[PDB]
């Protein structure tokens, strides 16, 4: 039982990176070594939360110069995770990346992104983590085998709490978030990808920025996301999905619906809210329900997660799988399960939305 | 209890619901039966059970001086050649004509027109309003509990179209569409619950599943049966509607949820329990989330067992005649008029346009 040990570097060191390291930490042969962050309090928070020694860094091109580190994961600013790659790329380092979803947040940071991640040769992986949530598991695992039949349509239904509060307000702001659809709904378009096992042809989306964020001034801006959507989806192959968005349905003790309808059976999983969010000592768990047409008869479990991965994170223990994950792919026991390619198409579909939110009308997409 | 004489136009399937409604209701006397099937006559009369006069054509019912009031329940695009017939009756009879009030927009226009200047009452029995729990959900939409509202989202999951005499329900051209045969009672509701007018909607749906290449006097089967809808409204509110028709494993057939910005309320309406297992009669919720402070509260909402077991629509059938009866007798209005009708079926048909020519349809 000798741990492999891998080296982790973190560039960025907030929120997320902070859940990285909590899972990290549930992990055997997980070690932090450099963290960078051009926020000294962000380093300070991050540096509490590891909880031992590391080197730190105001700038990322330092931590990849240190010889400290086996791994990457990148949990900056949405529109600065092509840069850092970049730098990656030419660093002839040659380290496995965890790039924090979305990839990149326009679409000429895609077509650059698409060219240059096909020369490189270490993994990358897009940390779209939404897969691994258990109850998803199920889900799409029903979907895979054919237990739901062809499948037809897809629902996922988020109601959740306005944006969090973030170091320099970035997440207030489309052009560095690659607006709403991109920043909080990639992980969705690319579940669409996954379960549908199929690509999208046409998208057609109507949002606005109708209640939150109203009395908040960042140098005499105001926020420019949207703050709820409806989405429809059409695949290649005949089948249809529906995307539902409200940042201002908090109080709904579910935070995500799936629904998938097969011509044999639908099947549908309720994601509460996280322990954090939610009032104490009122924790619900997830449920899967199958239905088939015939004969009728649905059946409804519980799917729980250990006490300990669920509690270091806010996405019901999807961390801690992604983790055991990058580290099989990092040592060359296991694949990319999320590829570059993956959180391209994600990011595509959402930008295809925001753009049919502007419009007023369907947006079409390429294979 | 005041009698009224009811004529029945049409004796298939939905006219029987609204017979075991009218039994429900004191002073109702069926007096006339018209429907050019023999057959339906017979199982007609067999569910009224005490004698009625039959005809096989409507304008003999309506030169019979036997009724008070119509209840037209024939295919959907024959609603309105026995209206236009009614209004140049000179019969001057309330007429409860079911949904869709029509199935195209020529036959749309022209009702409009017609129907300014008839004078009876003419409601469109578009019921869904009246089931309890989706009372509560409007009465929470109205009384400004859920804040202003943003959202409301509509899920159906049911069984294939069923099979009806001379398969009418299998074609576009006498149904006006899936999106209007099955969903104008949706529509509808989408209006009465915004308080508002529609402006633009899209949608995308297939016929992938159920009645592929069934051809009946002279035309080809060509219903969708799933479809997602997005329609936009005059005052920046916006609703969703999910139908599948091969979902019947569900014990939920309808989900409707509103999201306002101080809270949302969702309803849960089992399947009747007509096309459900014999064992599992469940009932329906209805679920108030206010954002601040956190703490749902869910509620089961009853239907009394004769209402409920009289229809598959759960008991909104009777209060629809409740309200019919009332403005018979001129104690109470047209809660649902001509033109809740025609704007839900307008609704209906720029989606099924929609789903043709991939693009959003404008309205007015
Ligand atoms: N996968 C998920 O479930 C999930 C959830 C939340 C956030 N995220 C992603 O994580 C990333 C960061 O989100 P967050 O909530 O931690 O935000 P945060 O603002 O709390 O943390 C971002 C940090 O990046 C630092 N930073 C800024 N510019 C930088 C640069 N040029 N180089 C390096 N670091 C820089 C900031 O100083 C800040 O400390 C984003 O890509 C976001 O989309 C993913
Ligand atoms: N409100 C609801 O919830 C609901 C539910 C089911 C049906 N409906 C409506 O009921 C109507 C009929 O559907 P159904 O299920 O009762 O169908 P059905 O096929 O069981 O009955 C229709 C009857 O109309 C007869 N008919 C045919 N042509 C006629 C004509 N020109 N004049 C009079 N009768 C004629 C047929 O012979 C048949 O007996 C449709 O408008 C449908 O939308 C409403």
């Amino acid at each position: 039982e000798t741990a492999q040990t891998i080296r982790y570097g973190l560039i960025g060191a907030g929120h997320m990176a902070r859940e990285h390291v909590r899972n990290l930490a549930l992990i055997p042969g997980s070690l932090i070594t450099a963290v960078a962050d051009p926020t000294p309090s962000s380093l300070e928070e991050t540096a509490r939360e590891i909880g031992y020694d590391v080197q730190t860094f105001s700038a990322h091109k330092d931590l990849l110069a240190s010889g400290l580190v086996d791994a990457l994961v990148i949990a900056s600013p949405n529109d600065t995770h092509l840069e850092i790659l970049k730098d990656i790329f030419a660093s002839g380092t040659n380290l496995p990346v965890l790039v924090e979803k979305p990839v990149c947040t326009s679409a000429e940071q895609a077509d650059e992104l698409e060219e240059l991640a096909a020369t490189y040769t270490a993994p990358v992986w897009v940390a779209m983590e939404y897969r691994y949530m258990p109850p998803v598991q199920e889900i799409i695992q029903a979907a895979h085998s054919g237990k739901l039949g062809n499948i037809h349509m897809l629902s996922i239904v988020e109601h959740r709490f306005p944006f969090l509060h973030k170091v320099d307000a970035w997440n207030r702001f489309a052009e560095r978030t690659g607006g709403t659809l991109v920043e909080k709904c990639c992980h969705f378009f690319d579940l669409m990808r996954l379960i549908l096992q199929d690509e999208p042809t046409r998208i057609y989306a109507s949002g606005g920025h109708d209640v939150n964020h109203m009395d908040e001034v960042y140098d005499g801006l105001i926020s420019d996301m949207v703050d709820n959507a409806y989405v429809i989806v059409d695949f290649k192959g005949g089948r249809r999905a529906m995307l539902e968005l409200s940042m201002f349905a908090e109080g709904s003790k579910f935070q995500e619906r799936i629904s998938i309808v097969g011509d044999a059976a639908k099947i549908e999983t309720l994601i509460p809210v996280a322990a954090n969010h939610w009032i104490e000592g009122d924790e619900t768990e997830a449920t899967v329900e199958f239905s088939p047409r015939s004969p009728l008869g649905p059946e409804k479990h519980e799917v729980p997660v250990d006490e300990a991965v669920l509690a270091a994170g806010a996405h019901h223990g999807s961390t801690y799988y992604e983790h055991l994950g990058y580290r099989k792919a990092i040592l060359g026991e296991g694949p990319v399960d999320v590829t570059v390619a993956d959180g391209l198409q994600s990011v595509r579909m959402g930008l295809a939305a925001e753009q049919s939110i502007i419009e007023g009308r369907a947006v079409e997409l390429h294979a």
